[PDB]
């Protein structure tokens, strides 16, 4: 019995025993050579692998303190698995997860952690096979589920595990970034179910959606169909999606109307709008680095910071503050504070970038974008190679008697194209001019073109891909919209106020559903590699090959018979 | 056409007649020719704003065109590429708004310090000059700053631009993979369509309708019996190709492998005890 096996000794002295074919080095990074590794280290560098914002059940000070003050592990098969595929040992793991509760939830943990030692780190052939076959088994199960039951298989897709710090497998798989549990119909079916929230209307969706905003007391009585249901209305993340991009678009219209006027001693109103959506944002920001706690107050800043957007979002903040801040210091401080808030306008408008990706017609270009910028860096460094040596040479010969002021770096950048090509057309201080001449306008020519087949390539490869890399973008928009208030940026601060004034049996039929759902893919798979034809075709001709040696014994039998 | 579009009664005939796209968009177009001639007959000065209706009228029967230039072999494609592309460049234009009107808005706020409304700022962002904003490009910090502008909008002009082309090229690729395709099946339509229509041009089939005015078993079985044979031979054909499928074959030599060894092993035991 490996639950009367197991025990917490034994399991130590499997862990730090080197009895055995990069765990020691990860965990002394994380983390003494041969130093007596106990379940608290080996949590904690679990920990450390899966990620931010991630707990594990025997990786908690709890069980630390536990563990130096029944002793047997109600799951022995998961920390098992977990070692296993810690140690590299593949066959093992595959034979654990042939026989484990909640299946599905450890062969994505085990895919994230696959990919996190990898890039952390032989180190490439495990990640291409390790990892990929992992994700490819909870693929496999997520189908088989669905079609034993689509109803039961929703159901696993999306619940709180005791085991896992109450993760569901969405969670993780996009924590693994496994696009292809998130492309599957189920988890498809589940996130648009979740964006259109109670209302279940999905034919026109958009233009209701509008309408409902337009209109809210005619549009949504009916909408309920397809009191409480103006309430639940509101409280779907598509209308608080369609709210905030016209709140964002009244705020971009008046950030227009207010630089590109005037100016004068004291802000006008649209100003004073502007600072208060700016400071409702700042409000809004500040809560939800609050309401990420997990961490505690010193942990959870360093988690939340690892998106970019996020950083950019701040340093436009700041930014904005101190033009604001500057503009209000007499004229001729306000004449260079106004400025630093007209420039800090691009970053508003490019943001919407990070909003366009949800559609799906509209985030192929994104990415493409996005893919382009690097090769347009590197192919400035070619351009100016090529250019600015023509441009020196051609400079160099003119204006022999010179003196430097400063004043090169433009003469040399001009490359006018009539100019030039007007001085195109004692003969030979004539001659080469017009051969610098002719050099350059080709050259330009050539650069333009190997630009548009480098766009074209890049643009071609981009759209190989983008529909399919579209679908994962969806359940982080969702999860992100749904999580916010009701309310736009300008008047959530009414909803902070509302925030302070408010402060087993079907668990048993899962298991029992997962049990045979593994049963029934073991089965399917022995049964389909016995009757392909390659494995029929070796056992044929090996049963002919005894067969025609016994009917060959056989016959000096019959004729000695005789 | 309408009226000899009798199936579903009069009420129920027209509901099926206006599916079509290129009806309705006829009818249109005839309206506003008949508002702009009968404004036309209006005295000068509804006479001169009648004139311009009708002018822009135009328009639409030059692009009718279109839809009878699908039945060429050669031109079809072109068409359907085309329709394809117009959702695309619709698409593409929410993203030249969005980058370009930033920039705009950035430059024409950075100079014009002290400037009143007056509701003539959008020509002054969307101008978008290529040379004026080159020659912009070449009390330090003032000039430094405009000169960035103008470069960042002189490269994503072209960044958009060279965008625009690969989208065109990538569109036409997918569509030209299946336009041969698509288009032999409009030549049902413009053939029935045709073959209906009288035979004098539109200015004179007036005298066609008053023509018209004016005028006013063993096969079967056969069919049958070829029609039964038919899916017979199908059928026929469909069980002999499958059982002579290899995969089928090597199945069915595998099974009587097994057996027939199993049997002279079992047979081996008798030899062995009769002898
Ligand atoms: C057309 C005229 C001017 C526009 C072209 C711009 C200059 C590019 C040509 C120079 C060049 O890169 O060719 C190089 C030779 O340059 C010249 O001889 C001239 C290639 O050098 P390689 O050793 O023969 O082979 C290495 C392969 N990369
Ligand atoms: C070259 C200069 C100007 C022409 C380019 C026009 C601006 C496009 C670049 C801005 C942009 O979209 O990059 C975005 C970043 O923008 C900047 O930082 C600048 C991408 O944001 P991300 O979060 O790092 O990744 C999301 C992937 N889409
Ligand atoms: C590729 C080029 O042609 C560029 C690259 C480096 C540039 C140089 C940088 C340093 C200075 C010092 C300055 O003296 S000063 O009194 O005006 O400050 C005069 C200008 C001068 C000589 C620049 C001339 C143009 C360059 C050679
Ligand atoms: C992106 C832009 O820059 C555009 C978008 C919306 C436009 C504004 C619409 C409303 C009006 C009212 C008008 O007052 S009036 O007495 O002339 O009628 C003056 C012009 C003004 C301020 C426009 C200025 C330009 C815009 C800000
Ligand atoms: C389109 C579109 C834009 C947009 N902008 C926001 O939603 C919101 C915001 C509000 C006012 C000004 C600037 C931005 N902003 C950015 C992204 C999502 C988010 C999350 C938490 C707090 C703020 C915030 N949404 O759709």
């Amino acid at each position: 019995s490996m639950h009367r096996f197991l025990t917490i000794s034994r399991l130590e002295e499997l862990y730090n025993t080197r009895h055995g074919p990069t765990l020691y080095h990860l965990v002394r990074d994380v983390k003494p050579p041969d130093y007596r590794i106990s379940l608290i280290d080996i949590g904690l560098v679990i920990e450390y692998l899966m990620g931010g914002a991630y707990r594990c059940n025997y990786t908690r000070k709890r069980f630390r303190t536990l563990y130096h003050n029944i002793n047997h592990f109600p799951f022995p098969f998961h920390e098992l698995m977990v070692w296993a595929v810690l140690m590299k040992r593949q066959k093992m793991a595959l034979f654990f997860w042939q026989h484990g509760e909640e299946a599905m939830a450890k062969a994505l943990v085990a895919c994230k952690l696959c990919k996190a030692m990898a890039h952390e780190a032989d180190i490439s052939q495990e990640l291409n096979h390790n990892s990929r076959d992992f994700g490819q088994l909870a693929v496999e199960l997520l189908d088989q589920s669905y079609k034993q039951d689509e109803q039961l298989a929703m159901k696993l897709l999306t619940y709180e595990l005791k085991n896992w710090s109450n993760a569901t497998c969405l969670q993780l798989a996009v924590a693994a970034k496994h696009r292809d549990f998130i492309a599957h119909t189920c988890s498809q079916m589940l996130l648009t179910d979740m964006w259109m929230g109670r209302l279940r209307m999905r034919k026109n969706s958009g233009l209701k959606v509008i309408l409902g905003i337009l209109l809210p007391p005619s549009i949504l009585s009916l909408e309920f169909k397809n009191g409480r249901k103006i309430y639940e209305f509101y409280n779907a993340p598509i209308v608080k999606f369609w709210f905030y991009t016209l709140a964002y678009i009244g705020y971009l219209m008046l950030f227009n109307y207010i630089v590109l006027v005037k100016m004068e001693r004291w802000p006008s109103t649209q100003e004073w709008i502007v600072i208060s959506y700016i400071f409702t944002l700042g409000i809004e920001k500040m809560r939800e680095i609050l309401m990420s706690e997990p961490g505690k107050l010193l942990q959870k800043v360093k988690v939340w910071l690892q998106e970019y957007w996020n950083v950019t979002d701040l340093i436009a903040i700041l930014l904005f503050s101190v033009g604001m801040i500057l503009r209000l210091q007499d004229q001729p401080f306000r004449s260079d504070g106004r400025v630093i808030y007209c420039v800090n306008i691009i970053y508003w408008y490019i943001r919407l970038l990070d909003i366009f990706g949800v559609n799906k017609y509209l985030g192929p270009y994104v990415m493409m974008i996005g893919k382009m910028m690097i090769d347009m860096m590197y192919f400035v460094i070619i351009m100016l190679v090529v250019l600015m040596s023509f441009g020196v040479a051609r400079q160099a010969i003119l204006f022999p008697n010179e003196e430097p002021s400063w004043k090169l770096a433009k003469n040399i950048f001009y490359m006018p194209y009539w100019m030039i090509y007007g001085e195109v057309f004692k003969t030979g201080a004539w001659i080469v001019p017009a051969i610098m001449a002719c050099y350059l306008l080709v050259a330009n020519i050539l650069l333009v073109n190997l630009l548009i087949a480098v766009f074209n390539n890049t643009f071609f490869e981009v759209k190989s891909i983008s529909n399919q890399v579209w679908k994962f973008q969806r359940y982080q928009l969702i999860m992100t919209f749904h999580e916010r208030p009701v309310l736009p940026p300008p008047l959530i601060i009414f909803s902070h106020m509302t925030m302070i004034f408010q402060h087993d049996d079907e668990l048993k039929k899962v298991h029992d559903f997962e049990e045979q759902c593994i049963e029934e893919y073991f089965r399917e798979k022995d049964d389909r590699f016995n009757s392909s034809n390659d494995e029929r075709i070796r056992v044929t001709s090996e049963r002919v090959e005894n067969m025609s040696m016994r009917l060959e014994e056989v016959n000096e039998r019959e004729h000695s018979m005789k």
